[PDB]
């Protein structure tokens, strides 16, 4: 009854799942309790064939039929699942609805400002899907071909992605807070022939520069032939490169509302999506078709417990994997309707999330718990100004949860009247892997509870490299068999794909995350075991903002250490030694204003500290655990003279 | 039984299908009596998906099933059929049938002098289309790509559009009397990577130019990277373009007689075909695969009354829908043959046509009107000398058939034996829309009688443009939903589709046709509502010969309309204003010849000072038509001209030149 | 009972099938008796639908469904097999097998040195050749690419075969022993875009040039964009042309362990390879896909009694068909492990060939007569140190086998325990033609018996060109229809194809062997009727090597001949005659031709001499000259002799220069 290990879970009681839920539930849940989830979890482990072959051929619209439920060993790195088998997202997700309900709604477009809000039904969505799936395939955009997106978080940027999985192509999305230069190692890594963008965004208010960045990253990119640009404010300064750029508005006005969609295999890439490890260069995470989708579907229906009936309220972004999961493939899947917010919970206020869950009558809320510090600290009285009760089910992604933060989200939004499904999961995994089923799973708050259908979690002792045997244990978060919707590659550089995730425990996945296993057997993510920083809930790598500093010619050394921070989670502060060769201040601000624009003004340090020499080992390497505790006020050796000076640079910068 | 509106059906008596044809049916007819046939249409009307999907699993075969019969709609221009099915039109018009009985006559080809004649059976025709897709595949032909064919109306014809379809690749047809710019504007607009055509042409024993005008315009047609040329006639003296152009006996050796077929969507293209609207510029028409295929099937089986014994002679081109639709796809899909004939009635005498039915006793005939008015004047004595006996089914199509070449067609070709079938449809809807079922519909001369399978037709006021309830009524004719064979969008130009099709009369297909249903519920086509004239069968827009003449920078503004045409049933009449005599109209006419085509040249030019232009600005053709009709003092309203002083010139400049 | 023709069955008594045979099969025989098989034979002759319609569906997995069995005929040279299916013949021989035991032994991996040996499971294959596949992919082949192969008999080169076919694409193997020369000419025929090969060879302990004979073809060869190199002996000092030439352990090392396979139809080509014939070029042979395999898997399952239990060695190279389809394909689509062996039978000793048997107890044993001789003159004393007791199917092939090697063939190796199948077959039949089924067929040695399924084999009077009824005759051996596995094409050449093999003798397939049918219905094989000479089983033309010689200017015109080795069968015997040009040119002439062609079709020894017995016409009088070569220069048979003065010119020269 008492735990030596996983602290967090002492004196932690199950939180049931309020009556309220199974009140608003529109049908029948899908799992009844937990014991039936047991049996099905285990049916997932012991017997994948029976239990995904039956699960895949309900779920999905298949073209060809597979034979081959699963193939491949984690060690081997041949995973592979409904092979044989031939399917299209876009069908999957636009057209089997539309031929079904064509009126019924599929994007609810919430725009940054609400005067330009609409909502496109399936019929709609099907009509602009084949059209800009027929300019690509007149720009001659065939199968095996990837595609770039840099779009923000609009209708568009979903029709786009898509228009380019029905030809067959794999979109690689760029978040739109990436700069020219992070737009340039993405499209030449990919070699995409064509790219989708707009003329300029609209966020929180301010008109953000997107076809200019394009057109500053393409002079790098021999690869794109052609630039689809959309009209977001019709800016007529914006300038469009005769022969490569072309307006969407024009060029989809030439083709038909519908475009026979090209069948896939279910292991054919479905999309790119670069993400940052402890790399230093960001690579692209390949996810396949059918396991991918599968994943989607069975997590959205399950987890968030998602009928018909239902509408959805991801406020994340495509740019990352959560957009791409519960804000696209997840909902369309399922045939139900899902919330497309382009701007922020502040614009025009801070009760933008509530009015909008209230004028939809959203069922389903999904947002990472910084949204929730800011809404907390800026937008209580906000909330109690909207009629919530159509939610039912609210999740938390990307970042730790407080046990705080996770009662004020029950209390304040949930009304003690709602499910809280704290999913863990990251870009390689595709779809959630713990996380607690909505009406199935009591909570304990701050955890993700059981492993869902697929997942056989373990943990390992990092020092041995064994898995730990028992509950009440600490290590690292490890799957022991590969599951439908896990990454498959990264693009053309297999090797360091399984370097990173095979290799290190072989037999086993390595998430890179620590977690702890109580008594009850549920699990508590403790936090990245390498060098990734979790600003925000993006995740970033502190190799990769070092590279942006090591840029500037006047830096010699640079090293990025990530802190606790109570808004953003956690925070990136910037050590750096300069070379020989004024105005300490002014310098100070140059290296941040270099970050910006090598990846981009969201991964800026918080603060940025000049320093005579780094913190070097008697070896030579950089030793960031003085760093972190430097900067977090915990200050309490080839050059054991420095770290005064550390200590003296920060409390004077900061 | 009288009628205040539609004038065309007072005193009119049903005219039933003579006993000879249901004696010279080879089985059972496929629909009994009008009964069946108003509960068929009832059900393809009310339920497409009951009625459309068991008869396309029948009549057509799949490489992959469908798992939707309809989508779309008119309004919103996504119209689809047989949604996840694969096909390949070549397979089902050729190979499907070799492999049951590759000995069968499949393309009868009665080439100009009956020496060249020859038959390809079902076994040949696999065999060469196998060759011809092989040679394409190896100059990098593949699915998507567009191939330009400017053949005449011959057997390599046929082969090359097989052959073109059977990589997954969309053939553009170019109808052989066009000229290099003609060809020069659709092989540019499809972007074509690839073109089939031939050294020189026999037509009427005289040679044609062929590969020569194709030369001429390639020269601006830099997607077209090999050119496949049959011998047609063997001259040494034809020019070949080393590295660009090939023989097609040559390289066809070179390659097996057989090719797997690729499997295409349903609502992949099938093929281009360039036609002329009210717009200037030739748009290309683009139709789906499998829609298209079910369409031509569906129409020769029932409104021609097409058996399996049956012999088809299509007298078209297939440079136009008609040789498209029913001279190739639509008897090739039920496995019968077909004649293809590439002469003129005339050559050698002006019983070519009854020598060729007697020669193969064909019992399915096909021809416009506009030959059966040359045939009256200059070819009647020649019918008698020839067996037309195995003839049952007789087809009229392209223009109205008016009563009296309805008797004459009846009585002198027909016997008084066969049953007519005047089908009225477009190059835009693929197939039929309205014609009477042979053996099932009685006829009213000059009438199409009723809508066909899928067609629910209505008549709309051009004034309110509401849908006209009720019969003994005359309106615009519109398609209220979409069909399996609609053409679905203009090549890279669908907003003109939408512009010209569905967006001006939202909710329906307009046909840019006038017509009238009387109270039996006949339809009665009066004509094109727009500026479009049929020279001789062939559909021409007065919009390219206005800019045509205009390219002669010697005038200022034309303005053509069409009149009626004791032989060509209709023609074009040119209005010339100079910016300064016989000599120049013999220069404007040929003007026209070397823009559009030989065909297209207009009947008269007449040279005016001015042209009668209203009070907006726009040119009063309706009183250039009344002029032209000698009708130039019944001038309905001439209060509408910013200069009614010019129609004294219009009145005296016709009647002076228009004899000269 | 007594042969007037057949004069090689008088007094040959039937052998029958050894008891420790079928106390060896692990189940019970495909085939009971030669009754039953009687029985199939008529069945695949007389109904091949009825026949071959159940075993493709039985033995070949299918993406898609046949609906034809069988097509064409053999006059128009249109044959297709299983038309509208879709298969691929990775997944046949790799994908289906490792899913079910991923862990079982596919590919045993024999090298030159045994210390380099190692086994690939089924599992094990399919991420090696996923991962080629995966590099392939990303250079841009695609389906219908040709991808040519240069290495030497290794995993490597079946793993190369496979990926290429993986992709859709046809691979187009280069037997190792060939030079730059014939490495151009194949290369450029097909329009290669990659080549797969290794830096250098191990065979024999030696070290072979492999990339550098590539690099000397590939300056003429612009159609490769990239090549693949394998590091067999990680030799630094092999250079890699910058931007063209990639390493396979670098480049399989990006991309996974798992790529989707893509469909092709039954008749897309699966892969070249390029023979020779009396024509002067090698032709390339192209086999299709449904076809093919199922002609690999029905003869390699019921010839040679192949069980799941079973352990295949075919001691050939994938240079050759034989290692194509009984080395790869075979076992492979069976399922069995197949022992690739890369050296030599007498490296590190002659005991190399039994020694690979007893270590993975292989049952059945493949290889050419040439092996046998070789084996019997310097080896006899090894084969018993060896277990040789897992045997129970001994096969020969390439060559005729003397009664006698037969015989030591069959003691010696089988210990009068094991079934002989000598079978007779051709690169372009894909699959074996006529051979004594193990367990069923009774033998008479040097015969090959029976024709098998599908085989309608047939003898023709040369004179006459008549088909030969009844027994005991001798003439043109032919095919009387098309079999699944039969080529099906001379690679963007159909022309020749149909004048090599359907034209000669029209309604019939023609070899271009000699036979003789018994009064039993045994063939015994004559040889090739054509300038065409078997050296080691490899089959080669005199045109070729005549052509090599003439290309050195040294020479003005050169005649080549096939003469009896008895270690080789035939050997090569070159006449040259030269302008102004002793013994050191000889040796520049044969190494003109191991410069041109390869060292194994070099001339055993090359004549000068001062003029060759020429024609009044101008031909080369080869029968003279293979009759002096065999020192039979007196049975000439002479009436074309324009210079019957050389004959003696050519006598002498032979006496004295054949021997230094
Ligand atoms: C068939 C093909 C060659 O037509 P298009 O060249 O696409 O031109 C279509 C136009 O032709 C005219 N029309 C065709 N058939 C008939 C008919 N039976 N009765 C009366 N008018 C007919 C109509 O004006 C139609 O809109
Ligand atoms: C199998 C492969 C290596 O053959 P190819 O290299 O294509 O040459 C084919 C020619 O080889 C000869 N032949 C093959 N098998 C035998 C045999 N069993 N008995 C006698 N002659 C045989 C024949 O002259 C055949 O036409
Ligand atoms: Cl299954
Ligand atoms: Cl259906
Ligand atoms: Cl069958």
């Amino acid at each position: 009854q008492t735990h030596n290990v996983v602290h967090e879970a002492n004196g932690v009681k199950l939180r049931e799942t309020p009556k309220e839920f199974f009140e608003r539930q529109p049908n029948k849940g899908h799992i009844h309790d937990v014991n039936q989830y047991k049996q099905m979890y285990e049916q997932s482990i012991k017997d994948p064939q029976g239990f995904f072959g039956p699960l895949a051929k309900e779920l999905l619209s298949w073209d060809h039929d597979f034979h081959t439920v699963k193939s491949g060993t984690l060690k081997n790195g041949d995973a592979a699942w409904f092979l044989g088998g031939e399917l299209n997202a876009s069908y999957n997700c636009v057209d089997r609805h539309a031929f079904a309900n064509p009126d019924k709604p599929a994007l609810i477009c919430e725009a940054d400002d609400e005067k330009d809000s609409h909502i496109l039904t399936y019929g709609d969505l099907l009509r602009e899907v084949s059209k800009v799936a027929g300019v690509l395939q007149s720009w001659g955009i065939k199968k095996g071909d990837t595609v770039a997106v840099y779009l923000p978080m609009n209708a568009q940027a979903i029709i786009a992605m898509l228009a380019i999985a029905r030809l067959g192509a794999a979109h690689s999305v760029i978040f739109a807070g990436f700069s020219a230069g992070s737009i340039k190692d993405r499209v030449n890594d990919a070699s995409c022939k064509a790219l989708i963008t707009c003329d300029e965004g609209k966020r929180g208010g301010r008109t953000t520069n997107i076809k200019k960045l394009c057109d500053e990253a393409l002079v790098d990119c021999p690869t794109v032939e052609k630039v689809l640009v959309y009209k977001r404010t019709n800016n007529p300064e914006i300038h469009l490169t005769e022969g490569r750029d072309y307006y969407w508005d024009v060029e989809t006005a030439k083709f038909p509302g519908y475009l026979p969609p090209v069948s896939v295999n279910s292991e054919d890439p479905l999309f790119l999506l670069y993400t940052s490890g402890s790399t230093g260069t960001p690579k692209g995470v390949v996810h396949s078709t059918a396991g991918y989708l599968l994943g989607a579907a069975l997590s959205t229906k399950y987890i968030f417990d998602i009928h018909p009936e239902d509408i959805l309220f991801t406020a994340g972004d495509v740019g990352w994997i959560t957009g791409h999961t519960y804000a696209l493939y997840g909902p369309l899947l399922l045939g139900v309707p899902t919330i497309i917010f382009e701007g922020t919970p502040a614009y025009p206020d801070y009760g933008r999330f509530w009015q909008i869950v209230e004028k939809h009558k959203a069922t389903h809320f999904y947002v990472a718990p910084t949204a929730l510090r800011l809404l907390r600290k800026a937008g209580e009285q906000e909330i109690a100004k909207y009629d919530l009760s159509s939610l039912r089910t609210l999740g938390s992604v990307g970042e730790p949860i407080s046990p705080d933060i996770w009662e004020w989200y029950n209390e304040f939004v949930g009304k003690n009247q709602c499910h809280i499904s704290d999913t863990y999961w990251q870009t390689e995994s595709g779809s959630h892997l713990i996380a607690p089923l909505a009406g199935v799973v009591p909570n304990k708050p701050g955890s993700a509870s059981y492993p869902f259908f697929g997942i056989d979690a373990a943990l390992i002792d990092p020092v041995t490299g064994v898995e730990i045997e028992g509950n009440d244990a600490e290590g690292v978060l490890a799957i022991k068999d590969h599951w439908p919707s896990m990454a498959r590659t990264v693009y053309k550089n297999h090797t360091k794909y399984m370097d990173t995730y095979m290799n290190p425990y072989p037999g086993y996945y390595f998430t890179g995350d620590g977690a702890a296993r109580d008594h009850d057997g549920y699990y508590w993510i403790r936090g990245r075991v390498d060098d990734v920083v979790n600003v925000s809930g993006h995740r970033l790598s502190t190799a990769e903002i070092e590279a942006a500093l090591i840029e500037d010619k006047k830096v010699s050394e640079a090293a990025v250490v990530g802190i606790h921070d109570d808004i953003t989670g956690q925070a990136v502060i910037a050590y750096v030694a300069l070379k020989e060769g004024e105005d300490s201040e002014g310098l100070r601000k140059e290296l941040v204003l270099q970050v910006r624009k090598t990846i981009g003004p969201f991964a800026a340090p918080k603060s940025v500290i000049i320093v005579q020499d780094l913190p070097k080992t008697r070896s030579g390497k950089i030793m960031r655990r003085i760093l972190r505790k430097v900067s977090s006020n915990e200050a309490d050796l080839s050059n054991p003279q420095s770290v005064e000076g550390i200590i003296s640079a920060f409390g004077a910068q900061f």
